Protein backbone atom coordinates (compact mmCIF):
# COMPACT_ATOMS: atom_id res chain seq x y z
CA UNK A 1 0.00 0.00 0.00
CA UNK A 2 3.07 1.96 -0.05
CA UNK A 3 3.38 4.64 -3.34
CA UNK A 4 7.21 5.29 -4.37
CA UNK A 5 8.17 8.86 -4.10
CA UNK A 6 6.47 8.98 -1.13
CA UNK A 7 7.25 6.51 2.00
CA UNK A 8 10.59 5.36 0.26
CA UNK A 9 12.08 6.48 -3.35
CA UNK A 10 13.79 3.78 -5.60
CA UNK A 11 17.57 4.95 -6.81
CA UNK A 12 18.08 5.13 -10.49
CA UNK A 13 21.07 3.75 -10.60
CA UNK A 14 20.90 0.80 -7.63
CA UNK A 15 24.10 0.31 -5.88
CA UNK A 16 26.21 -3.27 -5.08
CA UNK A 17 25.54 -4.83 -1.44
CA UNK A 18 28.02 -6.22 0.46
CA UNK A 19 27.25 -9.76 0.16
CA UNK A 20 25.89 -10.79 -3.13
CA UNK A 21 23.47 -13.17 -2.53
CA UNK A 22 21.09 -11.83 -0.04
CA UNK A 23 18.90 -9.07 0.03
CA UNK A 24 21.00 -6.13 2.29
CA UNK A 25 19.31 -3.91 4.92
CA UNK A 26 21.68 -0.73 5.43
CA UNK A 27 20.86 1.68 8.05
CA UNK A 28 23.58 4.58 8.11
CA UNK A 29 23.73 5.96 11.37
CA UNK A 30 25.98 7.96 13.74
CA UNK A 31 26.44 7.44 17.10
CA UNK A 32 26.10 10.67 18.19
CA UNK A 33 23.09 11.51 16.22
CA UNK A 34 20.09 11.75 18.79
CA UNK A 35 17.09 10.44 16.73
CA UNK A 36 19.72 7.11 16.10
CA UNK A 37 20.00 6.57 19.70
CA UNK A 38 16.44 6.84 20.49
CA UNK A 39 15.74 4.13 17.23
CA UNK A 40 17.91 1.55 18.31
CA UNK A 41 15.33 -0.13 20.65
CA UNK A 42 13.18 -0.34 17.84
CA UNK A 43 15.62 -1.30 14.99
CA UNK A 44 17.50 -3.53 17.42
CA UNK A 45 15.08 -6.41 18.02
CA UNK A 46 14.25 -6.61 14.35
CA UNK A 47 17.37 -6.82 12.91
CA UNK A 48 18.10 -9.98 15.20
CA UNK A 49 14.61 -11.75 14.00
CA UNK A 50 16.17 -11.38 10.07
CA UNK A 51 15.34 -14.36 8.42
CA UNK A 52 18.57 -16.29 6.56
CA UNK A 53 18.65 -14.72 3.15
CA UNK A 54 18.62 -11.03 4.55
CA UNK A 55 22.13 -9.01 5.72
CA UNK A 56 21.78 -6.34 7.89
CA UNK A 57 24.52 -3.71 7.82
CA UNK A 58 24.68 -0.77 9.70
CA UNK A 59 26.81 1.78 8.01
CA UNK A 60 28.35 4.94 9.62
CA UNK A 61 27.61 7.95 7.62
CA UNK A 62 30.89 10.03 7.39
CA UNK A 63 29.86 13.34 7.00
CA UNK A 64 32.55 15.27 8.18
CA UNK A 65 34.50 16.07 11.64
CA UNK A 66 33.32 14.19 14.84
CA UNK A 67 31.00 11.52 12.37
CA UNK A 68 34.01 10.72 10.83
CA UNK A 69 35.80 9.95 13.85
CA UNK A 70 32.62 8.43 15.36
CA UNK A 71 32.43 6.17 12.15
CA UNK A 72 36.26 5.59 12.07
CA UNK A 73 35.70 3.71 15.78
CA UNK A 74 32.65 1.87 14.79
CA UNK A 75 34.54 0.79 11.63
CA UNK A 76 37.81 -0.85 14.11
CA UNK A 77 34.89 -2.04 16.39
CA UNK A 78 33.67 -4.11 13.53
CA UNK A 79 36.78 -5.36 12.15
CA UNK A 80 37.78 -6.09 15.59
CA UNK A 81 35.04 -8.45 15.75
CA UNK A 82 33.80 -6.51 18.70
CA UNK A 83 31.23 -4.03 18.12
CA UNK A 84 27.78 -5.85 18.48
CA UNK A 85 28.99 -6.71 21.61
CA UNK A 86 30.05 -2.89 22.98
CA UNK A 87 27.37 -0.68 20.54
CA UNK A 88 25.02 -0.20 23.51
CA UNK A 89 28.10 0.69 25.50
CA UNK A 90 28.83 3.75 23.06
CA UNK A 91 26.13 5.05 22.77
CA UNK A 92 25.11 4.86 26.39
CA UNK A 93 28.49 7.09 27.19
CA UNK A 94 27.55 9.25 24.58
CA UNK A 95 23.98 9.81 24.66
CA UNK A 96 23.66 9.14 28.88
CA UNK A 97 27.38 9.82 30.36
CA UNK A 98 28.08 13.00 28.11
CA UNK A 99 31.57 10.77 26.95
CA UNK A 100 32.63 12.59 23.98
CA UNK A 101 35.18 9.54 22.24
CA UNK A 102 36.71 12.41 20.07
CA UNK A 103 39.93 10.89 20.06
CA UNK A 104 41.64 7.56 19.48
CA UNK A 105 43.18 7.85 23.29
CA UNK A 106 39.70 8.67 24.67
CA UNK A 107 38.40 5.76 22.76
CA UNK A 108 40.59 3.58 23.32
CA UNK A 109 40.85 4.04 27.34
CA UNK A 110 36.60 4.08 27.59
CA UNK A 111 36.81 0.74 25.17
CA UNK A 112 39.56 -0.85 27.55
CA UNK A 113 36.62 -0.69 30.16
CA UNK A 114 34.84 -3.00 27.59
CA UNK A 115 37.28 -5.20 27.65
CA UNK A 116 38.57 -4.17 24.14
CA UNK A 117 42.39 -4.33 23.35
CA UNK A 118 43.86 -0.87 23.91
CA UNK A 119 47.06 -1.74 21.41
CA UNK A 120 44.89 -3.71 19.08
CA UNK A 121 42.47 -0.86 18.75
CA UNK A 122 44.95 2.04 18.41
CA UNK A 123 46.91 -0.34 15.65
CA UNK A 124 43.89 -1.07 13.31
CA UNK A 125 42.33 2.66 14.10
CA UNK A 126 45.04 3.87 12.09
CA UNK A 127 45.65 0.80 9.72
CA UNK A 128 45.55 1.30 6.03
CA UNK A 129 42.50 -0.91 5.91
CA UNK A 130 40.69 1.11 7.90
CA UNK A 131 41.19 4.11 5.72
CA UNK A 132 40.28 2.19 2.69
CA UNK A 133 36.84 1.43 4.64
CA UNK A 134 36.20 4.71 5.55
CA UNK A 135 36.81 5.72 1.65
CA UNK A 136 34.55 3.10 0.67
CA UNK A 137 31.47 4.14 3.58
CA UNK A 138 31.97 7.53 1.72
CA UNK A 139 31.43 6.95 -1.44
CA UNK A 140 28.73 4.55 -0.89
CA UNK A 141 26.77 7.78 0.99
CA UNK A 142 27.12 9.82 -1.90
CA UNK A 143 25.84 6.75 -4.09
CA UNK A 144 22.58 6.08 -1.75
CA UNK A 145 22.54 10.16 -1.87
CA UNK A 146 21.85 10.53 1.46
CA UNK A 147 21.51 13.81 3.32
CA UNK A 148 20.33 12.33 6.96
CA UNK A 149 20.39 9.69 9.63
CA UNK A 150 18.87 7.66 10.33
CA UNK A 151 18.31 6.25 6.90
CA UNK A 152 17.57 2.89 5.38
CA UNK A 153 18.49 1.29 2.16
CA UNK A 154 17.25 -1.94 0.92
CA UNK A 155 19.29 -3.87 -1.34
CA UNK A 156 21.32 -0.59 -2.96
CA UNK A 157 17.90 -0.38 -4.32
CA UNK A 158 15.21 1.95 -2.33
CA UNK A 159 15.87 4.96 -0.29
CA UNK A 160 13.29 5.73 3.35
CA UNK A 161 14.02 7.34 6.51
CA UNK A 162 11.99 7.68 10.16
CA UNK A 163 9.93 11.01 8.62
CA UNK A 164 8.92 9.28 5.28
CA UNK A 165 7.73 6.21 6.93
CA UNK A 166 6.05 8.15 9.50
CA UNK A 167 7.62 6.88 12.88
CA UNK A 168 9.66 3.80 14.17
CA UNK A 169 7.62 0.89 13.58
CA UNK A 170 6.87 2.18 10.40
CA UNK A 171 9.93 2.16 8.76
CA UNK A 172 10.40 -1.83 9.90
CA UNK A 173 7.41 -2.36 8.47
CA UNK A 174 7.95 -0.84 5.14
CA UNK A 175 11.51 -2.39 5.16
CA UNK A 176 9.78 -5.97 5.40
CA UNK A 177 7.58 -5.10 2.71
CA UNK A 178 11.12 -3.74 0.37
CA UNK A 179 12.62 -7.04 1.38
CA UNK A 180 9.73 -8.96 0.21
CA UNK A 181 9.49 -7.19 -3.03
CA UNK A 182 13.07 -8.14 -3.52
CA UNK A 183 12.64 -11.90 -2.93
CA UNK A 184 9.80 -12.42 -5.08
CA UNK A 185 11.88 -10.28 -7.91
CA UNK A 186 13.31 -12.95 -10.78
CA UNK A 187 17.05 -13.28 -11.18
C1 LIG B 1 31.92 -1.34 2.02
C2 LIG B 1 32.02 -0.98 3.46
C3 LIG B 1 32.85 0.04 3.87
C4 LIG B 1 32.93 0.36 5.22
C5 LIG B 1 32.18 -0.34 6.15
C6 LIG B 1 31.34 -1.37 5.74
C7 LIG B 1 31.28 -1.69 4.39
C8 LIG B 1 30.38 -2.78 3.93
S1 LIG B 1 28.81 -2.20 3.38
C9 LIG B 1 28.65 -2.32 1.64
N1 LIG B 1 29.52 -2.74 0.72
N2 LIG B 1 28.94 -2.66 -0.48
C10 LIG B 1 27.69 -2.19 -0.35
N3 LIG B 1 27.49 -1.99 1.00
N4 LIG B 1 26.39 -1.52 1.63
Amino acid sequence: DYTAGKEYVELSSPVPVSQPGKIEVVELFWYGCPHCYAFEPTIVPWSEKLPADVHFVRLPALFGGIWNVHGQMFLTLISMGVEHDVHNAVFEAIHKEHKKLATPEEMADFLAGKGVDKEKFLSTYNSFAIKGQMEKAKKLAMAYQVTGVPTMVVNGKYRFDIGSAGGPEETLKLADYLIEKERAAAK
